[PDB]
């Protein structure tokens, strides 16, 4: 059954959403959806209190403001919530130590746009594959999804393809995938990555990006095939948007009969 997984979005300290594609501090101000003072915590216990496991909070960016606001997440629903955001093999035990179920990682195992196999080994050293989520979030490029890092400004060399999830399943408990092009946007959802997702990912998979109304939430059910879960940010009431949290979660809760 399809899973709602809930985020928490942190930048600058501070709770947000924005679209993702427009960040540029790899080298104008990201396009802002939504910011809030309210706590981080106020999410993770609304999120707890529904029962939804396995959301995501994302530190984006390197502000130090922003990794005491995710901790605050993380204390407040301990074991609800994975965490990402510059982590590396130096402080992903420190995540998991602080409430967090399983780090998520990009950057840290990309060099020279290829896949740092040695890195990869490090952190599943260290934490355990069960603790790891992948993020293998994507742009289309000449006809298939490159991989991208470095909060999704840099194309890797390595494509979404059935060869890769099936070979990076063997160092990860699940995988996290945007769909770079449409997250943030309010436009729809990317059909064609959802249904590549379901068909050959053999792990469980979470895809985020663009959902917008609630008929996108069906169509992540056909071109999934069930096999994906979804993620909701820039739509939700809660973040700044007209699709009501409520009937998520309602849809959400009604998969499990
Ligand atoms: N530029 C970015 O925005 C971004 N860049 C990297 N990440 C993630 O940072 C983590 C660590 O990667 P790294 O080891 O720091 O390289 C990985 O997961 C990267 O993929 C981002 N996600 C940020 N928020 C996610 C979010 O708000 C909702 O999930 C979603 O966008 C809502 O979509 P919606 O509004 O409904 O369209
Ligand atoms: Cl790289
Ligand atoms: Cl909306
Ligand atoms: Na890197
Ligand atoms: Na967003």
């Amino acid at each position: 059954s399809v899973q709602f997984r809930p985020c928490i979005n942190i930048h600058k300290g501070k709770v947000k959403q924005i679209v993702g594609s427009t960040l540029k501090d790899l080298k104008s101000d990201p396009i802002t959806n939504f910011e809030s003072d309210k706590s981080a915590a106020e999410y993770a216990t609304l999120y707890k209190q529904d029962g939804l496991k396995g959301g995501h909070v994302i530190m984006l960016g390197a502000d130090p403001f922003s990794k005491a606001a995710s901790l605050e997440a993380l204390h407040a629903y301990p074991g609800g919530l994975q965490v990402g955001g510059g982590i590396n093999s130096d402080n992903c035990l420190s995540y998991i130590e602080e409430g967090a179920s399983h780090v998520i990682v990009t950057s840290y195992v990309f060099n020279n746009g290829q896949m740092d196999l040695e890195r990869l080994k490090d952190l599943v050293r260290i934490v355990g594959k069960e603790r790891l989520v992948l993020d293998l979030s994507c742009r289309k490029k000449e006809g298939k999804y490159a991989i991208v890092t470095d909060r999704w400004q840099k194309f890797s060399d390595v494509s979404l393809d059935a060869k890769v999830m099936e070979f990076l399943a063997n160092f990860a408990d699940e995988f996290l995938v945007h769909g770079v092009d449409v997250e943030g946007k309010k436009l729809g959802i990317d059909e064609e990555l959802v249904a590549l997702l379901g068909k050959h990912s053999p792990i469980p998979v979470t895809y985020a990006g663009g959902v917008t109304v609630m008929d996108d939430l069906e169509r992540i059910r056909t071109a999934g095939m069930d096999n994906v879960d979804v993620t909701v940010g820039s739509a939700l009431d809660i973040f700044g948007g007209n699709l009501a949290y409520k009937d998520v979660v309602a849809w959400h809760n009604q998969q499990k009969v």
